[PDB]
């Protein structure tokens, strides 16, 4: 069983015309895990896997562009249930330090909020997930996701920190946010530029780098060239439908 | 300047694959009004009009499938500000009887919540909008929207009530939720079926009928056919991209 990541949405903040914000489909065997659930994510996701075949959701943080589709997903589960597309409760994992956001993850018997613990690995079917707190204006967690043979790291949202490097060590794929260009500083917004994403990939010895949480200006391909001045492996710009597999 | 309605999203509850939930673009001359702002609505919207050219938003009620994209919208306004695209604050109209939901409409200087009053007509640019409380499990309002020449009525979400008829009287286009088929009762969930949508069009003497808030089962074309056994004017199933003018 190979591990397969499909980018569902990849824009920062809000979606470009016909595109989506943060959502990533992680699949192994029959298991389907959705990582983040932003704007237009469900619409796109259902082109790949129907609501009832989704096994779990995990959320890095509670910014609109990572959670806007949660309530629609809750409605999908409720209707699925009244349609007899199987009555199974959908677990949604998040941090519980923000009480009100976490409470909203639970909807009748249809979805169920489950607190992940930052200092302890989570098992979600065939996946193990470990966490790193990021530098972002709200509590937020990057994720090291493995199936035992391959490892994919998702930075979620963050400004640069050296701790990404031991955390991303030997990842087959690093999905790094890259909201800014080489000549810009994303510190005040809690974001990274392409040189920073390139630095993490190189220093961790990542096999491959995918740049995501994309900006709404500039030439995105410039983000690729800029990262490539630092990191020598494969680099790509995320888009809806982009697939990685190992 | 013709009045133009473009369906942005039209599924009930949650989007079908590559589609969207309640959203409708209302245009008149230079002005663009977004009626409801559900799931994948922004993504589709920006295909017709960019965030800075949006003049106002109005929300029928606070169910996920009508408001999910509000937060992303507020972020689009914010980033627009930083890019020099629009310093202009986007008004979002809604009822304020649900206090916490209403408070979420205002975001810094980027969007501004403005309370519409059910019993008083609202003037939004070239449009005048009047309201009818509907029968739904949360507070919700249908909308008669006119530019002085043409009138479009939007039922929003509701089970059947007679008051829709005088409310929809002589509408040029009636946009009616139609979450159920002829042989089903939508009362318990606050929704209507195809015969009820048809009944309103017929008795209000609506010029044309558009069925929306669509279900995720059955053959949608049957909604059209069933409605056509009561109403004799034109009847269509909503889809993203459908244009009435
Ligand atoms: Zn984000
Ligand atoms: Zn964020
Ligand atoms: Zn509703
Ligand atoms: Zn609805």
């Amino acid at each position: 069983d190979p591990m397969k990541v499909t980018v569902i949405g990849c824009y920062g903040g809000f979606p470009a015309a016909n595109e989506a914000t943060s959502g990533y489909l992680f699949q192994s065997g029959d298991y389907s895990l959705l990582v983040d659930c932003g704007s237009a994510v469900l619409s796109k996701l259902f082109g790949y896997v129907p609501a009832e075949k989704l096994d779990a959701v995990i959320l890095s943080h509670y910014h609109h562009d990572h959670i806007a589709d949660i309530g629609p997903l809750q409605f999908a589960k409720q209707v699925g249930s009244f349609l007899g597309k199987g009555e199974h409760t959908l677990p949604i994992y998040g941090h519980d330090a923000d009480i009100e956001q976490f409470q909203k993850l639970t909807y009748k018997t249809h979805t169920k909020g489950i607190a992940f613990q930052p200092d302890q690995p989570l098992t979600a079917g065939p996946f193990t997930i470990t966490f790193l707190k990021t530098i972002h204006p709200v509590t937020c967690y990057a994720m090291r996701i493995t199936d035992g043979s391959h490892t994919v790291v998702y930075t979620a949202d963050s400004s640069y920190q050296d701790s990404f490097i031991p955390f991303s060590e030997n990842a087959d794929l690093l999905i790094s946010e890259c909201n800014f260009y080489a000549d810009q500083d994303g510190t005040s917004a809690g974001h990274m530029n392409s040189l920073e994403a390139g630095r993490i990939a190189k220093e961790a010895g990542a096999g491959e780098l995918l740049l995501t949480h994309l900006p709404h200006f500039g030439v995105h391909d410039n983000l690729r060239k800029e990262a490539k001045t630092v990191f020598s492996g494969e680099v790509n710009i995320a888009k809806s439908g982009f697939v990685w597999e190992g």
